[PDB]
């Protein structure tokens, strides 16, 4: 067709108003007389706009259709599909540096409530400036806001600060993991490792491979006391040599604190537990004391015995101390 | 079909089927933009499609709208290796899609972005495997390049300051929780008194949660039914509030009808007292106790506890 | 140059309308009534194939940068946004969303030489936690990833409406509901000995660091610590000049160190249990050797230009010790 500019106007007699333009170079501008990208939409959208009409470009879908989706496609080993968010202060003609606390980009989800959409969004992942930007500083952070049930406004729940510190329910996390609440791990039940003349038995919630692939992990939880004993090799000597830390399963239980370690060829674990009710027994099986029991033990998977066994443990039944290596 | 040519390159096309192509003579979606944007492009002109806003306007926003119980609004990111004509499977470690934020600093934008959420391939993809991971990058104050701070790996393991998290929660630093003050649960002839930072309902709704912090020692005693048996029946772990304090370790549990807690504390100074109230020892104190909200007494009570004050052990059930 | 004008709407038909430039200045593709500067509504059926399952799509190749979609804003008030709108029913008649229904999603698709992964390879989704009304608009954020050797993204993390974050948990009851292990850095072995020969300490942290990381707990596995202060700190008590002489062994033990302060300097509460530890008096004679456990409160003392033990107590085998 044309050999240069191609502009579209509306109500020209009433008031000169350009709408779209196909430049000679091949760029398309909607609301902009000078597009800077293949397709630049600039028609002014005032604050008066109502949801879901508060945007420049919009795809739409319905029922089982898949048209209400926006995409970026790249077939390259070097580049990547991107959703770029550019932010600056001042104005487009004269862009100025962003200030500290200035929001840069946001991914907001709006939901209809039969009447309208939620002002401010129902859930937002935002990028915010952590400091006034300069040619020497471009600090930024990421925040995650969601709306509590029965509420109508998204609140900041998590933050990945410029320093890398993650804060849950914390605005300025000073810790690498600053939590404003409780920490919950899985309930791994009760542990058992008995090695006696009668045989070898063990109840371990993990497997040799798992522990070997999870070195340095701590697990804390609440459950009945453990039953531990090795009157033959691992727990063979010491002041109290063949003792059995015979825990009684109770509703009160106690807190297990187990961290993973290794022998260099097999999985090992450091276990700690305190609670009710525990009875200390000797190799013969006679009860020495019964009641509150506390214990620290170091168990490891022994392939020679095809099961887990205690290498050394020490603790206290009531006011009596026992050590067993 | 309707083509829009310039002098003699075709720029736009409205096909008979109703698809629109900008830079593509064969669009595959309602509106496909393909005009070549070379690497030479500078910010903020490095993109195929771009919305723009100004001041108080809301035009600089890109949206996807869906009215359906089945489908959902999506921002789809497709990535492949090779070329468009001959696309091939992605490689291990290859980036798939990214959500990047650029910020002007009065002269330019930060090359690489100031903060980005990226999706990366964890393995060479095939018909048998499509593993992927999510990374979160941010720029530190005084820096000019976004660095990977967090990662949700293909296995679900979250890594904070860790590239290959082997733990379900692999943190490369300290873990901090709220300071819950000092706890007290005394049941005496003088009365029933207790200072608990939580409420029965709260503990019942937070089972299995661990809380650690530093504060002055606790004051615990039950000299009537629970603790008044065993080696040291009436016993008071009379902790003195000191600057050094000690580390509390409290995990939530239950009786089946009310909240219970397992408490641990060590530090200085502590005074062991008997039911009569005479001091048996003073100094370093350690204790493990199991308290629980007893409605019959309308307050928290100690079910059973045992510890060591200085080098003397004490027990109470 | 060149241009064309119209007094009002301008429709394009290929039969039947495919595009339209309204009098107000809006452009609609597949919609006879656009509501934004550029509104695309051409119906895309479920039959569509990847990567053609979308209304609008940018494309890039090799070293080019056109496969990017962007939002630009130059304002102190507004910010670049990627708005995702979701409603029930239909576009003409939108209705409130249901509980648990997904609202918006950012999914990444990857080619496997034959096709793209149905459902996406990794997705950040926003989901409704309750039926919406004028009184409630509860929502949550989910993070889905695909395991190596798998072909479907699974929900790995969730930031619920209540702020509770879950790793491998659907309904996090804890602000940090983890369905697995928690691992921290291995800070080695700690040492703080103050004797007639002098004062020495092996601390993996700095006074400044500890002062700037108050209330943080660190747990790990390593050999036992070597602690003693026979001069000022642990100079009194039942066991006055004790040295908790740990022997470095493969079995080691679990350290539990939490940060505190004196009000002017960094302090720490340390706990350690394990094998093999030797109890020694100020003179240096071994009282016992074997299983050792200890609790200690150390702090950086500037008078000594190093870390020292203020008070410590524990047990070696069955014999108990305390010092302050």
């Amino acid at each position: 067709a044309v050999n240069g500019n191609l502009r579209f106007y509306t109500a020209a007699a009433g008031t000169d108003s350009e709408r779209m333009r196909i430049t000679g170079s091949g760029l398309v501008g909607i609301g902009t007389p000078a597009p800077a990208v293949p397709l630049q939409v600039a028609t002014r959208v005032p604050s008066s706009a109502v949801h879901p009409n508060r945007a420049g470009i919009q795809a739409v879908g319905e029922g089982t259709d898949v048209g209400g989706r926006i995409s970026a496609l790249v077939s390259s080993t070097i580049e990547m599909a991107t959703f770029s968010g550019y932010q600056s202060a001042g104005t487009l003609a004269a862009p100025t540096a962003v200030t500290s606390g200035q929001s840069l980009t946001s991914l907001t989800a709006f939901a209809y409530n039969g009447t309208q959409y939620q002002s401010g969004g129902n859930a937002s992942i935002n990028f915010v400036a952590t400091e006034a930007h300069t040619a020497s500083a471009g600090g930024a952070k990421i925040i995650f806001n969601t709306t509590n049930n029965g509420a109508t406004g998204s609140t900041e729940k998590v933050v990945i600060d410029q320093n890398g510190n993650v804060g849950v329910g914390v605005g300025a996390p000073t810790a690498k993991m600053d939590v404003n609440g409780g920490i919950k791990q899985p309930n791994y039940g009760i542990i058992s490792a008995v090695r006696n003349s009668g045989g070898v038995t063990a109840s371990m919630p993990w497997t040799n491979a798992y522990v070997l692939a999870h070195q340095g992990e701590m697990h804390q939880w609440v459950a009945g006391g453990p039953i531990l004993q090795d009157s033959v090799t691992g727990c063979n000597a010491g002041p109290d040599a063949g003792v059995k830390f015979d825990s009684i399963a109770t509703s009160w239980g106690g807190p297990y604190k187990v961290i993973f370690h290794t022998t260099g060829s097999n999985g090992a674990i450091h276990l700690e537990w305190s609670g009710w009710q525990v009875s200390l027994k000797n190799s013969a099986g006679t009860e020495l004391a019964i009641g509150m029991g506390q214990v620290f033990a170091t168990l490891h998977y022994d392939p020679a015995v095809s099961n887990w066994r205690v290498e050394h443990m020490f603790g206290r039944i009531n006011n009596t101390n026992f050590t067993c290596w």
